[PDB]
């Protein structure tokens, strides 16, 4: 069948691109609804609002309640009619990035997105994960093109938490394995389609850029500065980790997510930590030599994810939750029927028990 | 400076997708001009009006003129005012396309684009060339977005004139070259920054597809038929090549095809036939080692390009007719800028004469 | 524009070649002025008189006070103007020879450059640093030529203090990687001119030896012995790093060592060894791969070169410490400009903190 | 023994840069006798006049004999005490710049030298040859140091006959064999001393550039036009074989051309075509494995290089003539003596024979 890639219009990153946000907009509209993480809003809001000024724009700033709900949507639906913007700019982390996204799609108008930390594959797709209030999936809202434009300042990034850019991280390093995947088993895509080249060189670039730079990045998102490496990793966290999820597809490292989530004593990790166990379960799937799971354990080791159970807080009844984990993974519709040959619950189950061995080995080895 | 990346929206390609046209073309609106020429609108225009048809929405067809001129798309406008379109497709060879992107940006509509040939990289991108209506060069039209969707239907291309096809390597094989020199010498893109490590990456498996499929292509486009190869080499031509070139950088091949223009004996050749010859006089330029000037050369001569100045039927008068191209080749505002050190008339000249030499010695020893 | 190298017009080393200088220089000049430093003066004194007297020359010997400033320049040139000497030779360290090379350029006459260690690479160069005799910078002299002579005693340079060696290495670690980024952006080099291949070459030299070389010959200077392997890192350390520096070009790491300098904590530390810490801050600008950046921080510790900021005695005020080196670095005229894409004072700040962690942690791992 | 390197002071190189000869000589002198012959200053003269005069020096031009003799040494030194030159420019070919050596050694001043072509490697060397006023070689005349400028103007190169380049190719393809003989056989250097690093790296790059650039080159050097390869063979030609066979060393293929000049068949053949024999000869000799005789042979017959002693014109009464050719290479000083394990005539004419044969046997293969 037809093989499709998509992208947003464009993607800008540089340091203290947030003076510059509002000569990039200026092309999609005159008016605008900010949607703004509370925490970002408390050390940005005027240089925000001193962007779009200057470029002779009209901005009115809503801050975020914090949860992608359909609930959230709708209050900020009031908001925009009545500020009768002609596009939504949203600003700060994915759950943020999500809304905003969905606001415009509603409201039929242009959206441009400004991550302020590299923390997921979130900003550049045409999707927006929907939650209940109370912090459960709720649905996929398939949105019918990617944001026209994303915008990533990486001066903000470099001033986030570490522990953020590592989830990041965690998110990007499934990028390459579960494109493979897909190739190798001929899945549809997100996209809707089959993988193109383009797609699998960006997953593969992802991959690469994160084993050469993902320490190296560490160290100054620590020191909070901008390195040439942390520069290259978030352009992996984002535009590469984005394009490679949905136009090269997803397996079983996200299958592995959704199941862990299934589970409460996870619940409050970052998606790319739930992610980065997926992706090293993933790798028994597979039956990846025995060199790519070392490299793969020692990046993710390197930058602070999980590669235990019980880095993930999972350390009591772990077989039933196993099981638990297992099913949600094979549930009808997962992406885990994604991988050659498929996986049912038993090889799932089979994966997280000896994905969890190999951890624990290697992190007795490294005293 | 920034760094950025630009990208249609949407990319698809597939045998027979034409029939799809309507499917993928529905989210962005219900009310369609169609802009293609007799010739193509002659094969098409049914399907099309199937397609559409059956997706439920609505087109109006608009005979295309032929030249892509400011009064040509006021015409058009004129019309598409008249239906109420919503979007605009272009359907057809590089002209109508352009014509189509003018339209749609002036009218402050949506773009999409289904080429029936690959013979140009400039399909893709964020940008217009407006003519005279007798067919001269007026001025480029800078967009503010690349189309929000291509379409390329795979078993149209594979009917053009395998001419057509092999231009268009010619077109898209300069692509890496020109990125790579423009990252060496830090020159800004055509997209407003700084290189990606994204765009550089396409670039590079732009030449990489065209070493590896170029000849197994050109015997596909000779046959008329559809293999993986082809679809690669399509997809190159298409996407990687115009992603490339926007967003990693034109230099000395470009300015070396603008100054082949200024020379009437060329005037029958293709874009990217002109270009093939400037990506020769590029490595002789930037002083390529042996092995890379004769693998691009064995390349363009095995496909059917032009490796000498007497394939573009420049036989008389060389000397006066070189000069002439390296001084328009240097004019100011020319991509030759971009270049590591720069490049003098005479530097373009030399490498123009030596180019020619080389091309010359490889033909001998090729037979 | 025009490529350029620089040299002396003969550079000569041997174990007591002290015995054979009056023979090496009698082609020069009759009668001579010594200026030597007074620690070496102190135990060689009369064999450089015996060296003169058996080859028929006039020689008398000024004792240097110790700092290349202008009135010690001044003394001597009166010193040399009573002596009516066609000729000055400095013997000594970096700044006997700085001296001696002002002088005999203010006196119009020939210099030979007699080293007695190989802690810098200013003996080789058409360059005086002058001083105040507070030990602050004071102007940069621009010689018109190189010395005429470079005469180096290796059995000297095995009895002076281990530490100096190292030095040495540290101020000649920088050449290649300074030159080569010069190459790649194209900078004008101290020569005036573009790089040569020649240069370049030397450069490459330069580092190729001190990682084959570098940890033997410090096992020999510790021994106080002539070794190849001493041999080979007094060439790269005299020759290979002035040839390099002067003719290949100058970048980040003499930016950082000079910003390094404003700072009370580092300033009685050597020249090399400050360098040898910018260099692992242009690893990081420049964004090198692991494996390069580990093996010049090996190299660095095992020869006893600071790898962080607190082994040059920078523990308190780090980050405002490290905004004045950053702003230094990037003051108006600086080499830092010279890298590709330049660097701003941000830039620096940010490699100077990640690359003190780099060492920070290759420090803690080598237990 | 000391390890010993000499240079020219300063090497410049660049297109046009006859028009710049005045601000980078002045710094030498103020007034100069510029001595070129009736050919050179016909095209050079008015615009060397208006570089220097520009600067604000003086000139007084002397044109030049034709022969490096006493005599014409004698005269023109009559005219330079007279105008009261403070330096001499040599403009030309070799024999003028081995005369403006030997004359500005004579009136103990500096000198200049600006090749007009590069043919030989002898211009940046401390040596001069005499000569009668017929002809014929009168003596070698050693300088205590090479030239202080050297100047190649690549433009004025380019012009001249592409024979003359390749000439230059067979000289300095020599320089590497020759100085790794000498290091190999411990012999001394022309520069008085054993080899060091810095001097058989340059003659290591120099046979690199020419297997690397040789045939690029000459297609700009046919077609009288300057691209970087023919920058870089210049710099090979004129400063790397300079550097490499003063301080690195001469053997066989040096000694081997003495013995041609015995046989009047090769008269008409340029130096470095001679040479070019020699280095076979010595590859012969030493043994050289296949694989490295066969690309040197290829590159010699790709440029144009006699590879047979038909080729020299050395078609009759072949053995008797090599014998000559042998006894001649071996007499007492010649420097076959440096060859590892030395050479008796009867080896070298051994292997003149066979170094005939393999060329022979290469150029029937090779149609
Ligand atoms: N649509 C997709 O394709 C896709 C893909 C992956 C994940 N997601 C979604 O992404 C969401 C997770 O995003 P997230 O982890 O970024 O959550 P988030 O948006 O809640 O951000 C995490 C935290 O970071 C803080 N933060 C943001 N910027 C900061 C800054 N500059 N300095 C300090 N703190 C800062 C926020 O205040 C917040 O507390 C989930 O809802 C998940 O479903 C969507
Ligand atoms: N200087 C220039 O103007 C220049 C230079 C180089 C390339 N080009 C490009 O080449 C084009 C020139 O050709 P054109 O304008 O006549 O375009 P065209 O559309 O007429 O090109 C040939 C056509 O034949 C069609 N075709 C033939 N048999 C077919 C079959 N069996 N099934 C399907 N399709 C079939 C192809 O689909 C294609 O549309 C320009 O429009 C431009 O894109 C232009
Ligand atoms: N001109 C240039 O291109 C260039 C390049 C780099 C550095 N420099 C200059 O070099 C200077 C630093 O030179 P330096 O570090 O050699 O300083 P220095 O000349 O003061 O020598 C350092 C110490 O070594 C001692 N010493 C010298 N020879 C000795 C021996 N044989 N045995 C024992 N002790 C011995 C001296 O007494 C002195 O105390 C600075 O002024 C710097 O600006 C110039
Ligand atoms: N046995 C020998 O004497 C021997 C052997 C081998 C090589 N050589 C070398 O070759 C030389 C022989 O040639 P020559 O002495 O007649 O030297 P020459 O200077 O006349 O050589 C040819 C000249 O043509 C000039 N030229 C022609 N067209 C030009 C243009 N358009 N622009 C600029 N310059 C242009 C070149 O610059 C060059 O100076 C010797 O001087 C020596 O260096 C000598
Ligand atoms: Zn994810
Ligand atoms: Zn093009
Ligand atoms: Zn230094
Ligand atoms: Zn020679």
């Amino acid at each position: 069948m037809d093989r499709i890639i998509q992208s947003p219009g464009k993607y800008i990153q540089g340091a203290d691109v947030i003076n510059r946000l509002g000569e990039y907009l200026k092309p999609l509209a005159e008016r605008w609804l900010v949607v703004g993480d509370k925490f970002v809003l408390g050390f940005a809001q005027s240089t925000v609002e001193k962007s779009f000024k200057d470029a002779g724009l009209v901005v009115e700033i809503a801050p975020f309640g914090g949860e992608c709900s359909q609930n959230e949507i709708d209050r900020l639906r009031g908001i925009a009619e009545t500020a009768q913007c002609g596009a939504i700019l949203g600003i700060g982390g994915g759950k943020t990035l999500d809304t905003a996204k969905a606001l415009a799609h509603f409201m039929g108008v242009p959206v441009a997105i400004a991550p302020t930390i590299a923390s997921t594959d979130a900003p550049c797709s045409a999707l927006s994960v929907i939650y209940t209030d109370e912090g459960e999936f709720d649905r996929y809202l398939l949105l019918p093109n990617n944001p026209n434009m994303v915008i990533v300042d990486t001066k903000i990034v470099a001033g986030a938490p570490a522990r953020l850019l590592a989830a990041g991280i965690g998110d990007a390093l499934a990028t390459w394995f579960e494109a493979r995947a897909c190739s190798r088993s001929g899945a549809t895509t997100m996209a809707g389609g089959k993988c193109t080249q383009a797609a699998l060189a960006l997953a593969e670039l992802c991959y690469n850029t994160l084993l050469e730079e993902g320490e190296k990045a560490m160290l100054a998102a620590e020191q909070h500065v901008v390195t040439p490496a942390l520069e290259r990793v978030i352009e992996a966290n984002t535009y590469l980790s984005g394009v490679g999820f949905e136009s090269g597809g997803l397996a079983a490292a996200h299958a592995v997510h959704n199941g862990l989530t299934a589970i409460p004593d996870a619940h409050h990790y970052y998606h790319g930590e739930k992610v980065a166990f997926g992706t090293l379960t993933q790798l028994v799937l597979e039956n990846a030599p025995v060199e790519e799971i070392e490299t793969v354990a020692a990046l993710s080791h390197a930058v602070g994810l999980p590669i235990t159970l019980a880095q993930l807080d999972i350390k009591e009844d772990v077989p039933a939750k196993m099981r638990i984990v297992a099913e949600a993974a094979c549930a009808e519709g997962e992406t885990i029927h994604n991988m050659p040959g498929g996986a049912t619950p038993d090889q799932v189950y089979a994966a997280l028990l000896v994905a969890d061995q190999y951890g624990q080995r290697f992190l007795q080895e490294w005293e």
